[PDB]
DNA sequence: ACGA
């Protein structure tokens, strides 16, 4: 919606994601999944430079990608991973959503 | 400090 909400939803400085702890959080309410891009704050922020508003972006690097999956109700997680590059949605050249991965929309 |  907003930068510092992508930040909470989508950033992470560990591979090894703690999902239940995490996605029983009023932020995920234990939704089906959701993908973290392991990298800090300003790197995923340069994707956005010079990007048309309300448009997305294809990064052309990779990102390791932890991934919370949910296994069983209502809020038990596995957690998966995988390494590709992603797709954000870009406003005022900031990231407000984790659009797609391997390309966009 | 072993972490795709």
């Amino acid at each position: 919606q907003d930068w510092d909400t992508f930040q909470k939803k989508h950033l992470t400085d560990t591979k090894k994601v703690k999902c239940d702890v995490e996605m029983k959080k009023a932020l995920f309410d234990c939704k089906k999944t959701n993908t973290f891009i392991f990298a800090r704050p300003p790197r995923v922020q340069a994707l956005c430079k010079n990007i048309k508003n309300n448009t997305n972006v294809l990064s052309r690097d990779v990102f390791y990608l932890p991934q919370c999956n949910r296994k069983k109700l209502p809020c038990h997680y596995r957690l998966d991973g995988s390494t590709n590059t992603i797709c954000l949605t870009c406003m005022k050249e900031l990231p407000i959503h984790f659009a797609g991965v391997g390309k966009c929309p």
